[PDB]
């Protein structure tokens, strides 16, 4: 069991939306300037259900680019928002909030969107007792930001790197000797680490096992193996499941029994959540 | 018309990678201890067609990581590469290699995605007179980045930002008044206005306008539109389009199509690095 990102580091938000910004605006928003300069008021909707996902950017942006605008927010990260409805509203001046606009919403589509993705495959295995983990196919720089979309929206968090938890595979089996080893060593130096082990067989499956392994993922096992490998499991080791596993796939592999299940369909692909500000 | 966006600058992919890999790494790969601290092969393969963005990424990953990675690339930025087709090899230390691997897939899984997606929307478009125009609506941090993904897929580019070109929305809207004084803060820019009928188009045309985007027009709207606008404004329609509905709206001889899909959304292309 993993460190779960419930919230995002007040530096890595600021740094983001600081870059978001220059990169937009550079010496400044031309068209905002033909707008007049005074106070008005503005609210966001969104087209469609969705997770919540971005207060924290949205809020560092405005903070960022003009302290003045206040924001009210009508719903929270990591609530189900109905279709079409207000998720907050501002009221400011002008030109700050035209020119705020689209940093704002391209940080809750896709953050929103990756929750979203999330909570779609969680209510597909809710019947089940397995968890949903994610992984390190992110978008560069939204490790973070993606780890706290997918809690977010119900899935908890696999290892945030390459730093917090070991992960075991055929490269690594293969060299400097195979699993017993490697787990062996991978104690040796820190012991407080969880260390994991890939598979691609049942055999490996029970060498891990017999190595005292803490968790093992199953890379692209049959139904069949699945099956053979929880009962193996029970009690001795956590199952996780692998084999690039997607909202049609999911539920045949839960019902099987095993206690997680990787994907990372739900952090490599964006489905953004359509959005709109209305301003005035 | 608008600067395209034919390489990225050196400190954005430079600060970028930093950031990915500091986030994957810190204090450094534990895992990679146990491997061998021996040289290796590896060679990066696509599991399926795809055109291809990130080289420059990949590349400085390296660079950043261990200079002592040789790469030896089979195909560059913005070449079709087919199904099952190596990308690049690798030649060198375990450690390094199985350490700079993840960060390097995400990105080329990212861009190419980007990349591939636009080139099937130009595909589609392929017999019309239409060109492919992307948005503002791009991932944070990597305005740029696909802005070139976008351009090595087929799609040109819309302006950069708020700073290089002016667009004249509805908030900002008279409309003449509005392209006036444009001109006269700057008239060395794009003057573009965002229109919602065949009246304002009048007034954005009647003004002088430099190009205009039709927002969310019938098919028949936007037929009356290119009727009158030949010769006279560029036209650019934007109306939340897709795979589904770019045909139909080529097939009326628009000049440009904006489509903001192709950088909002992001279908990652399957990758895998085999070591060894």
């Amino acid at each position: 069991n993993t460190d779960q990102i419930n919230k995002v580091p007040n530096d890595i938000v600021t740094r983001l939306v600081r870059e978001s910004l220059a990169e937009d605006i550079a010496t400044g928003d031309i068209t905002a300037q033909l707008a007049e300069d005074i106070d008005t008021t503005a609210f966001c909707i969104t087209r469609e259900e969705m997770i919540l996902c971005g207060q924290d950017f949205a809020n560092e942006v405005i903070n960022q680019l003009d302290k003045n605008i206040q924001i009210t927010w009508l719903y929270s990260d990591a609530q189900k928002v109905p279709a079409n409805a207000r998720i907050f509203e501002l009221k400011g001046n002008v030109r700050s909030i035209l020119t705020a606009e689209r940093t704002i919403l391209n940080f809750i589509q896709m953050l929103s969107g990756t929750a979203t993705v999330t909570n779609k495959l969680v209510k597909l295995i809710s019947q089940y007792k397995t968890k949903l983990l994610d992984t390190r196919k992110t978008i560069p720089g939204f490790r973070l930001a993606q780890k706290y979309a997918v809690r977010c929206g119900g899935g908890f968090n696999h290892r945030i790197g390459l730093f917090d938890a070991y992960l075991i595979k055929e490269n690594h089996i293969r060299s400097a000797g195979g699993i017993a080893k490697a787990v062996t060593k991978a104690k040796k130096l820190d012991s407080n680490k969880v260390v994991e082990v890939e598979v691609t067989n049942l055999d490996e499956l029970n060498q891990a096992i017999a190595a005292k392994a803490d968790i093992v993922m199953l890379d692209n096992f049959s139904g069949e193996d699945i099956d053979i490998a929880v009962s193996i499991a029970r009690g001795k080791v956590a199952l996780e499941v692998s084999g690039n596993i997607d909202r049609n796939s999911i539920v045949a592999i839960a019902k099987t029994g095993v206690d997680f299940i990787s994907v990372g369909a739900i952090t490599k692909h964006i489905k953004a959540i359509d959005l709109s500000l209305q301003v005035q």
